[PDB]
């Protein structure tokens, strides 16, 4: 851009900083404010008293609900100003209140969402975040500093997940729990702090997997779990299963991204 | 109405579309937003920063405060934009923040508020809802779909009603807990999953219930929670206790309406 | 003042009743309200949709986020709309959707925030709170009615504080915490109800606390909660051990302002 497309609506009372680019039948509601750095995409709508500022891509079909906070200045203590960015997929509901923090240079300077997600009301993302697609953070969840939600996960009302653990794809993290570990694919976990209690069974269902990939699964689950064996003993076994079964590749993946350590 | 009451005052930075209705001595403030569908009733205050839309009735001396959102399309995943509905009665002291969603189809289609409540800042009603007169819902708090909320009872901050449950006339929940089942009246629940903590003997005192009804009370309590006997065997006691102490009855009532099964 | 210095800036949208003064290089953002009886300080800044009312004082250099309410009508019962009074110091850093309420004439009838604080996003400050200087609130934190959070002191995410309760200087409160009693100062609080973990070591390191006044303050914590005898027992034995290490004097002071007994 750095244009509004003619087919974009703009409220007299909304404040679209020169620069800024608006895309085909996007929707600025009123009492918007838009910084010049911003980028919004085709059919997106901001609803009324949305601030997006920073240097901040946002794709199409979003719709931004009042309240909501998106590209801001982040709450790391070491942030001083630095042109750090945030990127925002495709149909994503975006819920009242809730904030998407820009990035921090030491943290590699940008945050992170995918398509189709629901960020329910007062939802939080931090600094450095990357949440995936189809994801849910339901009311008053939070994400500390450089967390990864992968596709799929869902994680809880008032739950909060500490600054660098990940989430893995298809967990189902409960309501009212604190998670401070890492997080496998296709786990339930729920507690403060946070425990495994079994894989996502009803999640894996609905989404289509196979009778033999939930088996497989949960085969990798009790390798780790109930096995008794280490980590490192059972990584092997692991990618030794993922050779018949590819969804189970999910879990080398993971580890090899982990930092924290495992819920256990 | 469809009208606006030669009585009310409209700021001039509000945009309240054609088609509101609004009563005697009613205040819409700054930046205010009330979509064509909504009535608000005489004496009702919009501080400003408020935006009230869907087919919303609200009445008589309520006080809304800044950045809540009254009426706003609820976070159902099956919802998709039916003109469903919410009732709000008079005297709500509404507070900044809070978030009331409309109703479902498939739920019944109403979100449904009482009167003389409190609903502290960011406390939450989902689609479905329905909260009687004189509750108090604390920082925080948030309820699911299609959780009641009945007369008297107070919600503590940072708590999460699960969906559909039932929370009985006077209760107390206790700050931080996550409310999983059904609570019956007169209850004091606290914890994750909440578990029961003996009568609410204070509340009942404080809003002048009788030594005698106190006391018939304890004994229902001590029915479900002490005597070892299943509900099956209890209810036809409790039915039995309250040919005497109507304030019994509450329990029967409670009973046919509860579908989670009671905390224990 | 009463009166709008010339070098600070007023944004057209914004509403600053006649009465209220504001410094210099002060910034009034978009869709700001500001009532007659604020004072702002200079270089404080306002970025877009604040509400700032009541008898409230600001000081220099804060940066105050959108969706922010500071002086509000506080959510005690008994409050009936007094001139109370809301203090906040200089550089303060006050995050989206904080909210910070006016006192009440039985509380003592002010709010006070010292310097130098980060406020989280959706952090609370009830009627009769003081906050001090350096203290952090990190997202979704609530201090209820007259508490006290000396200075240095952390309170982590999704965490309460119960009314009248004093958090001491230097302590940290773990995340997803129900505080119900007093916390000593330089003590690692967590749990609900929050039970205390050692002394917050790695906070005296990194504050420039020495070799030996960490020592005498592990040895104070000791007395306290190892040694088995009663509060009254150790309270001679800490004044004592005070007379060397003046860091110590700090449970002193805190002791004679201690009101719910201590988390223990």
């Amino acid at each position: 851009g750095s244009m509004i497309d003619k087919s974009a609506f703009v409220h007299p009372t909304a404040i679209v900083e020169e620069g800024a680019s608006i895309g085909a039948n996007a929707h600025i509601g009123p009492f918007c404010i838009v910084g010049p750095h911003v980028e919004i995409g085709e059919g997106t709508v901001l609803k009324s008293h949305v601030v997006v500022n920073g240097h901040t891509k946002i794709g199409r079909d979003n719709e931004i609900y009042q309240f909501a906070s998106i590209g801001e200045v982040n709450q790391d203590l070491k942030y001083a100003g630095e042109p750090t960015r945030v990127e925002i997929g495709d149909r994503n509901r975006i819920r009242e209140s809730v904030t998407i923090h820009r990035g921090t240079v030491q943290g590699g300077g940008l945050t992170k969402v995918g398509s189709d997600n629901l960020l329910m009301i007062n939802a939080h993302i931090a600094h450095d975040c990357t949440v995936g697609n189809r994801c849910i953070l339901a009311n008053n969840a939070t994400l500390a500093g450089h967390v990864s939600v992968d596709d799929f996960a869902i994680i809880g009302g008032m739950t909060a997940v500490h600054q660098f653990c990940i989430i893995g794809a298809h967990v189902m993290v409960g309501g009212c729990s604190g998670v401070a570990q890492d997080v496998p694919p296709y786990v339930i976990a729920q507690g403060n702090h946070a425990t495994p209690f079994g894989v996502n069974i009803e999640g894996l269902k609905r989404r289509g997997f196979s009778r033999e990939a939930i088996t497989a699964i949960r085969n990798a689950y009790k390798l780790i779990y109930r096995s008794g064996k280490t980590l490192d003993e059972v990584k092997p076994e692991i990618a030794e299963l993922a050779e018949t079964y590819p969804e189970v590749k999910a879990f080398t993946d993971f580890f090899a991204r982990s930092t924290r350590g495992l819920i256990r």
